[PDB]
């Protein structure tokens, strides 16, 4: 793709979509056939998202809340502290972590988006019909894909879900509902004598639109700051009908401005039209009862703290000449070393940096605003902290958490961790995850995408040469309540007795105990080792670095043919997979003895000749396994 490289962000006419605003080519798990490269999409130092999710939105606004600093700093920060009834905060966190120290790996949303259908699902006030008009838009199956004007509503509800989560925190931040807090007075007047105050403290504002009688964003934000309505609604206390005026006033300059655009048609040629409407700094200050905004400091001086808001970002929508749409986002980051800031444009796995000239040019008549992240100029400039900066909790693998205690078929005694083996950087377990099948893609055109796939059950043993050497310490089963479209027994192992009402075995939850666990041992350095990880790892929805494995299926692959476990078993010991089908912790058994067979064979320096062997053998006798 490189003759028109895929990463051409510029076209010479205004009417052509470019490159890296078009149509990605579906990306699929490794295959098979076949692999696919994300080197060609991706060039920088900043992580992508897999396009294969269902919400299809979400993908942009999470590159959109990646770059905020208090926001990302916040919420990667919380994973400290275990908070595991607090699904899409701790699930954002582990994403955001994840995107962060992936550096341009390809990255997957899934985990966070299961939580996010999961908890929208999760029923049977005005709001719930705000949760359920997310699943007519999750799951496709509607024509074209962007229907406007969603993506405004899912930056409304995220923030609100998130702002909710925070409140039940174990330290009850305020963090984001003070960052994105605008106080919000609402006042409707029934009749001049007498009027009523409603006070809302909201993290997004909503812009239309109407009138206001220059014409660039700034006046936009000044009208939906401080606005008076009419309504046509008649109130039911009297079934007259009813005409009531409405006030509504923001009294306060939050750090981060969340603005959503509500706009006609004619409005966004209007915007088209002009030149430099998306302003990239501006100043606001309170004065009387309202927010005033102007581009310059010296176009009204004002009294009281004066404050200055420059563009962190904003999520647009692109329609295609093919008249498809998909979400893109812009965003900039800050470069304090040089005193400048440098610009990222996403479009799923592909990522480019651009000049702020093509960042702010909205008079491309396929490019159409949607949402609008300013922040405050000092505050975008703090630097983007990690998680490691933090001492974390590790308690989660010293003790047990599961609902509910019942315990029945508690497979091999499975001793816990205890802290003369805490496990360090350098300490070393092995892994094997079993999953289950829920969905089965689609055929699209033919005269669209292969999902969907469960983490069912995850077990960890240690690598370490000790008494417990070999043991396992971790053997869970994945809460998951969703319907299950095959099982996979003879693949996977499980019984089914997934079901919380049968308790069956040790089922805990994925919210996030065990990625919590495994992202725990990543964290402080542990390598893993077994066989086929990656795949794992993708259903995990977790990124290990590459130093930390340890993956007898790359060690003993040759000629670009992944061999079973169960082959490499049968040849070089007694064949456990045959029987009995299926456990996870035979397989992780099974494969640390593999990575130690391999480790003596090397020590030897004799393995590339057995591979050679191993190879001739079966290449010639057609890999059969005696039973
Ligand atoms: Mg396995």
């Amino acid at each position: 793709p490189e003759t028109s490289d895929i990463q051409t962000y510029t076209s010479i006419n205004k009417y052509e979509v470019p490159p890296a605003y078009s149509r990605l080519p579906l990306t699929s798990g490794r295959f098979g056939t076949d692999n696919f490269d994300f080197t060609p999409f991706n060039n920088t130092e900043y992580s992508g998202l897999d396009p294969d999710v269902d919400n299809h939105y979400t993908n942009a606004i999470i590159q959109l809340y990646r770059f905020i600093p208090e926001m990302f700093n916040f919420v990667v920060g919380c994973l400290k502290d275990e908070n595991f009834e607090t699904t899409l905060l701790t699930d954002l966190g582990y994403l955001f972590d994840m995107m962060e120290r992936s550096h341009g790996k390809i990255c997957s949303s899934s985990n966070f988006q299961a939580s996010l259908k999961s908890l929208t699902d999760k029923r049977q006030e005005e709001y719930l019909e705000s949760l359920c008009i997310r699943e007519s838009i999750e799951d496709f199956n509607s024509s074209e894909s962007i229907k406007r004007n969603m993506p405004q509503k899912f930056n409304r509800f995220l923030l609100s879900q998130l702002i909710k989560e925070e409140a039940q925190t174990v330290n009850h931040n305020i963090t984001l509902n003070q960052c994105f807090g605008l106080e919000t007075e609402i006042r409707t007047e029934c009749s001049c004598d007498h009027y009523d105050t409603t006070v809302k403290l909201l993290p997004s504002l909503s812009i239309s639109g109407i009138n206001k009688t220059g014409q660039n964003i700034l006046p936009y934000i000044e009208y939906a700051m401080k606005n008076v309505t009419q309504k046509n609604s008649i109130c039911p206390t009297c079934g007259k009908t009813e005409t009531i005026t409405q006030e509504c006033t923001v009294k306060n300059l939050p750090s981060v401005l969340s603005l959503e655009l509500s706009l006609l048609d004619t409005e966004f040629s209007n915007i088209r039209s002009s030149k430099n409407w998306l302003t990239s700094e501006f100043y606001g200050s309170i004065i009387k009862n309202k927010a005033v905004l102007r581009s310059t400091a010296s176009e009204l001086k004002g009294t009281s703290h004066i404050f200055k808001y420059e563009l962190n970002g904003y999520v647009a929508k692109i329609t295609d000449n093919n008249n498809e749409t998909r979400l893109v986002t812009y965003v900039k980051k800050y470069n304090p070393k040089e005193n400048c800031f440098k610009w990222l444009m996403f479009n799923d796995y592909l990522v480019v940096e651009i000049t702020e000239e093509e960042a702010l040019k909205m008079t491309y008549p396929w490019k159409t605003p949607e949402i609008i992240i300013y922040c405050d100029a000092e505050e975008l400039r703090k630097p983007f902290f990690s998680v490691d900066t933090y001492s974390i909790n590790y308690d989660i693998l010293f003790r047990d958490y599961f609902a509910n205690g019942i315990r029945d078929t508690a497979r091999r005694e499975y001793k816990l961790l205890t802290h003369d083996e805490a496990p360090k950087s350098g300490t070393l377990v092995a892994i094997d995850a079993e999953f289950v099948s829920l969905q089965s893609e689609l055929c699209e055109i033919d005269h669209i995408r292969p999902k969907r796939t469960a983490l069912a059950r995850i077990s960890i043993i240690r690598g370490e040469e000790g008494e417990l050497y070999g043991v396992p310490f971790v053997d869970d089963y994945v809460v998951n309540t969703n319907h299950i479209e095959d099982y996979l027994t003879r693949y996977s192992g499980i019984l089914p007795g997934d079901l919380d009402p049968e308790k069956s075995t040790k089922r805990l939850v994925r919210r996030n105990v065990v990625y919590r666990k495994v992202w725990l041992l990543m964290q402080l350095g542990c390598v893993f080792v077994g066989h086929g990880l990656n795949n794992d790892f993708k259903h995990i929805n977790i990124n290990v670095p590459r130093n930390q494995i340890r993956d007898t299926a790359i060690y003993f692959l040759q000629g670009k043919r992944y061999l079973s476990l169960r082959y490499l078993a049968y040849v070089l010991l007694g064949m456990n997979i045959q029987e009995g089908n299926h456990d996870s912790i035979e397989d992780a058994h099974t494969a640390l003895i593999l990575y130690k067979k391999y480790l003596h064979l090397k020590e030897k320096a004799i393995f590339e000749k057995v591979l050679n062997s191993v190879y001739e053998e079966g290449r010639a006798h057609n890999f059969k396994v005696p039973e």
